RNA sequence: UGAACUCGCUGUGAAGAUGCAGUGUACCCGCGGCAAGACGGAAAGACCCCGUGAACCUUUACUAUAGCUUGACACUGAACA
């Protein structure tokens, strides 16, 4: 299929751009996560109209959005005092939900889906480092801390 | 249930005769019995054979097929070795 952008994503394609890419990739990735569409002449005659000259500006305006909510906390400790057992071995295992809305309740807008992590259980108490996907170009590493 | 004025023997005869030949006996007709014969009645022999007949059934008969299994391509992607 031959598809024109509206993000930058890794390893196919520019901003602007019309690559053949696989049909499957394009029609259950990229036209519903909104990066690109299909390079219909019309499409690719329109894009060359209008819409290159908005694209661009929303891709700035987005990581200067992903700047602003990475920024708005990076203090690295949110306390969590969840429910545990003694002596490490966590009670119930801490799901990455529950640490979405422990920083929105003190800080940042994250959600469930903006958030990764390397074990995604937190098991145990400590200073448990945690990642962030606001976007897939910048991450963020703010860190929690769980007691019982 | 072909029609009957439907005896016995010996012989002849699709080769085991109430019906032919030869011969012996028997007046016409019931009734109650028996059941040897009328190749008695019943049922186009059920065993056998024939049909370039049928059915089911078996299998290492033939040719197929549902199924189960194999691989290619599609639905079907991204990275990294
Ligand atoms: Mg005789
Ligand atoms: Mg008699
Ligand atoms: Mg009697
Ligand atoms: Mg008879
Ligand atoms: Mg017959």
């Amino acid at each position: 299929m031959q598809v024109i952008l509206l993000d930058k994503v890794a390893n196919l394609g520019s901003l602007g751009d019309q690559v053949n890419v696989k049909a499957g990739y394009a029609r259950n990735f990229l036209v519903p996560q909104g990066k690109a569409v299909p390079a219909t002449k019309k499409n690719i005659e329109f894009f060359e109209a209008r819409r290159a000259e908005l694209e661009a500006k929303l891709a700035e305006v987005l990581a200067a959005a992903n700047a602003r909510a990475e920024k708005i906390n990076a203090l690295e400790t949110v306390t969590i005092a969840s429910k545990a057992g003694d002596e490490g071995k966590l009670f119930g295992s801490i799901g990455t939900r529950d640490i979405a809305d422990a920083v929105t309740a003190a800080g940042v807008e994250v959600a469930k889906s903006e958030v990764r992590l390397p074990n995604g259980v937190l098991r145990t108490t400590g200073e448990h480092e945690v990642s962030f996907q606001v976007h897939s170009e910048v991450f963020a590493k703010v860190i929690v801390n769980v007691v019982a």
